[PDB]
Order: C-alpha cells, then structure tokens, then sequence
C-alpha cells in the first residue's frame, strides 16, 4: 500500500522524453514535486510488486530511490538535474577537479556500500548508470524495477543475453553469473571513467573478445591525473580471484582517504 501511488496523483508527460530504453521509456512527470516516469511499454506481477517493495525500502542519499509505482505499470523516480554521471564528466561546460572526480567515485561507493549490505547485486554499474541531482549528489541507479538499456552501443548479445562486456569481470564473461565481487570489478572501471572523464574503455577490442584480452595479462591503463594509490584500487578491483577483491566497505575507507589528500 507505501508502494502504490493513486493514477490521480501522477500527470506524466509523454510529449517530453527523458530517454528512451529497450524495453520502455522514460518520461518528465509531475507529482509538486518533479519526477521521472519508467514506461514499460511482460513479466510476472506478482514478483513486480514485490521488487517494488525492496526498492522503496532503499535509502541512502547515494542511492536513487523508488518514489513508486502507478497502476502497463508506470515507475515513478525522482528528477535528476543534471543526468548520468558519464555524460556530466564529459560535458565542456563543467569543470570538476581530481579531487571532486575521486569524491563522485566515494559517493558511488557508498551507494554500492548500501546495496551491498542488502545483499543486492546491481549487474550494470558503470558511470552511465549513476545520475546527479541539482546538489549534485551521485545516486546510483538503473537498478531493480527502473532498470534497462539506453546506449545500446555497450551492450553484446550472447544465452542470447544482452551484456555489458567492458565493465564485466572475468567470471561473469565465463558463466554470466553477477556477484557483489563483480559489482565491484565494474566499480573499477567505472573509477577509471571518471578519472578520464567518460574515456570508452577497452576502444580498440571489440565485444566478448575482451576475455581473451584480458587474459593477455591486461589491465585498463592509469589516467594521467589518476593518483597512483587509486590506480591501485583499481587494480585490487580487477583482481582475478574474485574472493580477494575489497568489499565496498574497504573502498569507502580506502577512497576517502585519497580525497582526504586533496585540497579544492
Ligand atoms: C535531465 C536528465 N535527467 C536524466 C535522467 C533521469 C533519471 C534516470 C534514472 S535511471 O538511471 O535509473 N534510468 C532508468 C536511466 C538510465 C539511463 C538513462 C535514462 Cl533516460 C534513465 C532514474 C531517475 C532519473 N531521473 C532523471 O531525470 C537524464 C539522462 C537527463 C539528461
């Protein structure tokens, strides 16, 4: 009944797209507040409603909440100003230091730190999937019930599944099985993103080739302004034993530290 938002309350506005996915679309809507509606344009309903219900119980000021579900059912989420992280970090009109670079990768660490302890696997970290609010505060997202696929581009077929190789640790790649240690091999990547501002990683590999690559004895290569002790985190992230990655608990302590070094 939390979770339920009544159809008179909602006005979403199908005229002004926010994105368009695979499996649906998102919307600009009003609720005042201003909001994102998920069109789902089918699945089970009765495990629908129950994913809605673990997602609403999420909070933390790093991860996107679930405002809540319009009854094809509507997703309602929160307005993100200033979109995905990806694209912020590439964008010529903002000006984010090394420092506030290394700050998003600890706000994004702290969100996995908290769905981490929920025992939730995201399966699709990267800085595409992280949106900022008009704060600037990184949510992370493209989870649960709000979760699909909107740059096609990062993403290879085949159990024809459609994956996102570059940000997928080995044993994922062999047997397509997600894990919070794989969470956190992506979080690498996505380290190594901000710290070349949206850089594509992996340009001259092409799709499931990447395993064959990696086992080359290859790594992602240090950003220029990358601090080494991060370079680092990155490399503990990719560890090929899975088990002997750091928690997303230790990122938080080992990251902040390495903000903590940095003045502006
Ligand atoms: C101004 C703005 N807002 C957004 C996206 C957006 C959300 C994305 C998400 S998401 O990461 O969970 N998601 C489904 C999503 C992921 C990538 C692209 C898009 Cl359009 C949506 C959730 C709530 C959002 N509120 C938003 O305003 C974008 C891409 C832009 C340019």
């Amino acid at each position: 009944q939390h979770v339920v938002i009544g159809p008179s309350s909602l006005i979403v506005h199908f005229n002004e797209v926010i994105g368009r996915g695979h499996f649906g679309c998102v919307y600009h809507g009003t609720l005042k507040i201003h909001c994102a509606v998920k069109s789902l344009n089918i699945g089970e309903v009765s495990q629908f409603l129950t994913e809605g219900i673990i997602m609403k119980d999420f909070s933390h000021p790093n991860v996107l909440s679930l405002l809540g579900i319009c009854l094809s059912p509507l997703v309602v989420l929160p307005y993100m100003k200033h979109g995905d992280l990806r694209n912020f970090i590439r964008n010529e009109t903002h000006n984010p230091t090394v420092k506030d670079l290394i700050g998003f990768g600890l706000q994004v660490a702290k969100g996995m730190k908290y769905l981490a302890s929920k025992k939730f696997v995201h399966r699709d970290l990267a800085a595409r999937n992280c949106m900022l609010d008009e704060k600037f505060t990184v949510k992370v997202a493209d989870f649960g019930l709000a979760r699909d696929m909107y740059d096609k581009e990062y993403y290879s077929v085949h159990t024809g599944a459609k994956l996102p190789v570059k940000w997928m640790a080995l044993e994922s790649l062999q047997t397509q099985k997600f894990t919070t240690k794989s969470d956190v091999w992506s979080f690498g990547v996505l380290l190594w993103e901000l710290m070349t501002r949206g850089a594509p990683p992996y340009p001259d590999v092409n799709t499931f080739d990447i395993t064959v690559y990696l086992l080359q004895g290859r790594r992602l290569l240090q950003p220029e302004y990358c601090p080494d002790p991060l370079y680092e985190v990155m490399l503990k992230c990719w560890h090929p034993k899975a088990e002997m990655r750091p928690s997303f608990s230790e990122l938080v302590s080992r990251i902040s530290a390495i903000f903590s070094t940095f003045i502006g």
